């Protein structure tokens, strides 16, 4: 195995939401085989961000997911050469984002080149007014569509005042190496949380736990 039980994470995100430019660096560690990761994020340019930090967090690697023996693990078999993903996020009030990550490995470290582009967020909506509290736990449906591994998430952000703000994500995943075999259809359960933050979310500690399963308990 190329992948160790303890791996470092290095990340740079460049992006624009509703015209606002920003650059965010990340440093972290995780346990690929237990499906757990945490990372420290720091806004380097464009802070304080004028939109809900929460919209970025699913962009800050399905290598961090506990896969049982009976599901093909496309992500761990992609290394050391690595893989990319592209994601479209569609929010219920017309906000739309496109994100991508190119993931590489050098020694004990995953490097992440992340881009995040958002537009059409209404000025009076929860993203631009900073009314989000968290992502609900979610299930990602994994299947093959025209020869490409595809994940669908139907999820929601909890808002201030007991309301939910619905999001649908579609992610396409592509190994750099031709001839990594596609998996069968399956599920990955996700829980993402902000563990700590400073006043304007210039510094954030982020955690994710993910488990692959075939639907049964």
């Amino acid at each position: 195995s190329a992948i160790k039980p303890d791996m470092k994470i290095k990340l740079r995100m460049e992006g624009n939401v509703n015209g606002h430019h920003f650059v965010i660096d990340g440093d972290g560690t995780g346990k690929p085989f237990e499906g757990k990761q945490s990372m420290d994020l720091e806004v380097k340019e464009g802070g304080p961000l004028p939109f809900a930090f929460d919209i970025l967090t699913t962009a800050f690697n399905r290598v961090f997911a506990k896969y049982p023996d009976n599901i093909q693990d496309y992500f761990k078999q992609s290394f050391p050469k690595g893989y990319s993903w592209e994601r479209s996020l569609t929010f219920e009030d017309g906000g739309i984002c496109n994100a991508r990550n190119d993931i590489t490995m050098e020694g004990d470290t995953f490097y992440n080149k992340v881009r995040f582009y958002g537009t059409n967020f209404p000025a009076n909506g929860p993203v631009m007014q900073k009314k989000t509290l968290k992502w609900e736990p979610s299930t990602e449906k994994m299947y093959v569509r025209d020869g490409v591994l595809t994940g669908d998430v139907e999820t929601a952000l909890l808002l201030e005042g007991n309301a939910h703000y619905r999001c649908d994500f579609r992610t396409t995943y592509k190994a750099k190496e031709k001839g990594v075999k596609l998996p069968g259809a399956h599920f990955v359960d996700h829980c993402i949380e902000i563990l700590s933050h400073d006043k304007d979310y210039n510094k954030v500690k982020l955690y994710e736990h993910a488990v692959a399963h075939s639907g049964l308990p």
